[PDB]
């Protein structure tokens, strides 16, 4: 995988696995899908994390491109803000 | 094949499980609603169907040393999921 300190997929699921964060990013329509409520939040809130204060939704969406080919993510079509978690996906990426 | 922090992520990442498996308390912290229903569904998807609760208690409590869950203190059928820690065992 690699390599040096917080990804974006592993700050997702960290905002996804605490309910206080509904607001701005929640797991909703099953099988690993997750809306964006705020993406503008959720955007601002991993400018915090990887001290990026230029950071907005079009560089955040950007990132997310890099985790269709890797099959970590996928982006549901039809939907505006909903993308899906591809767990099979991260756990071959986890594997050596 | 599959193991069981992937199953438990993909447990956890829909509502419908709330009934045996949800997050709850924040911080990757997540309880057991059912754990004999998570340690059945487990062993189902693992076709292991002598898989109970004691059985199941034990693999995530491996989990600890290998830093991907964590004890979780104060909290009945409770245990976090370490984000970090799991990155950091998917790295090379």
């Amino acid at each position: 995988k690699g390599s040096g300190q917080i990804q974006l997929w592993q700050f997702l699921l960290e905002l996804l696995a605490d309910r206080a964060n509904a607001g701005c990013i929640a797991w909703e329509g099953g099988h690993g899908e997750f809306k964006l409520t705020d993406p503008d939040e959720v955007a601002r809130r991993w400018g915090e994390r990887k001290s990026k204060p230029n950071m907005n939704y079009d560089k955040l969406s950007r990132a997310l491109r890099y985790y269709y080919d890797k099959n970590i993510m996928s982006k549901v079509h039809g939907k505006r803000y909903a993308y899906r978690f591809d767990f099979q996906g991260l756990a071959q990426a986890c594997q050596p």
